[PDB]
């Protein structure tokens, strides 16, 4: 009986008219599910040319497409690139007309992490290869990505740290290009409508389970699966700190990062 | 009432909620035996950068909410970083919060990328403090009274000719306290959430010392919808109020949010 959403609880039409019904003025609008094309982007780094390999990957990108597939995402899996091509291929996505016919996007990023981005496939100290977190919000942003104005812009990044100081966020600070848009796209904000969602938290390996994902994702998962629902997204974020409360050997506490949403952004699996 | 502006939550509501959500919800104290504290720092009088006007309605707006919401509300002014760090060490350790559930930390001043603007900052030789150093001051080690509690963390820290006070980042030898090791097998940084703006000054002049919008904003959005909504939605609610921009475009952010449960304020109670 299962198919399309594999193992995410449905959430039934009953369950679907309630919430819409005592919120519906302040919930991101879903599209017909005939009709709409929803996009997802996977960007994960495991195969590094000077630092270890991420060895959970393979488990991690797997469960990751299946979850958003799940959910009515078509998943585009990107991996092994520099930060310049990690920029092209955000740029590309931002572009991608399946959008204009969407009500809300995902993107993940796995990789290494240090203080100042998200490391591509050919970083060291000397040469370093960052992506800025900022430039993902940038490139999707209203001017850069005017077909996800006012829809929900999900970013998951799992950019464990080792012995750094995990990533770092949030700062308080040319002429750009005249592309002559219509005064609305103008006068609208630059950023919003993004939710983003880290953790830093380095692996804890076990040989015996050796391959296996990391607890984040998982545990991520997990949630999505069982919530997604009944709650909405923020929300289930804050349910999967509040299942890392209680430490157990590596204490797991992501963070929920630069939320411009305005409204709640329910998944309504099955609809 | 001691309440004033502020609606209030009633017992069938306050009732409500609890008993749908109780297990992810902040607890609340008794009210008779509680002593909740919140502080507010500002700064609008600077050596040498502009005078932020208007500062002393939103302190006001700021104080006559915190006291409303139930929080003895101490208000430091135009302090140097190390005078403002100073203070936040001397905050993170009063009694009080030992008998308190939650606690409100309030920053006005100017923002640039490195952090919050003291009053002796100029490019020269700057003066800031840190947002990380916020964070460090009252997390798990140098706070332990604020365990497992709420602390809600605002910042009005308005830009200049620059792109930001930016967040963020993922990832000398430290002196040793001799902490339990319940303390020390905590989770170091949990239960904070930020509610930044970091929108620039333009000015009234005909009728100057007029509030800032967002402060206004937000103390208008805590007075209507603390009897119902947990501090993250009316944060939220905030951003829905500004989505069709006026002249000057204004989203502020919720940054760092370790918090696992929903924190209602159940004012009235
Ligand atoms: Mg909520």
């Amino acid at each position: 009986s299962s198919g399309s959403e594999g193992n995410v609880k449905l959430c039934s039409l009953e369950e679907a008219q309630r919430i819409w019904k005592q919120k519906s003025a302040e919930i991101y609008p879903i599209m017909d599910k005939s009709s709409r094309t929803r996009l997802a982007l996977i960007i994960c780094n495991e195969e590094f040319d000077s630092i270890p390999r991420r060895t959970g990957a393979e488990v991690d990108i797997t469960g990751m497409t299946m979850l958003l597939q799940n959910l009515g995402y078509s998943v585009d899996v990107k991996k092994n690139l520099t930060a310049s091509d990690m920029t092209t291929e955000l740029e590309a996505f931002a572009h991608r007309p399946e959008h204009k016919t969407s009500d809300s996007t995902f993107l993940v990023f796995m990789s290494h992490g240090i203080r100042e981005g998200i490391c591509g496939k050919k970083h060291s100290e000397q040469v370093p290869d960052i992506l800025q977190l900022n430039a993902i919000f940038n490139m999707l942003n209203t001017k850069n990505c005017p077909s996800l104005k006012d829809k929900p812009k999900v970013i998951i990044i799992q950019a464990a740290r080792g012995d750094s100081p995990g990533v770092v966020w949030f700062k308080d600070s040319l002429p750009t290009t005249e592309e002559f848009e219509d005064d609305a796209i103008k006068k609208a904000h630059i950023e919003k409508d993004f939710i983003a969602f880290c953790s830093s938290t380095p692996d804890n390996v076990s040989w015996r389970h050796p391959t296996m994902g990391s607890v984040f994702i998982g545990r991520l998962i997990e949630h999505m699966q069982e919530y997604a629902c009944s709650c909405d997204v923020e929300e289930i974020f804050r349910k999967v700190r509040f299942s890392f409360e209680q430490p157990d050997g590596r204490a797991q506490m992501p963070t929920t990062e630069r939320v411009t949403l305005t409204r709640c952004f329910y998944l309504f699996p099955g609809h």
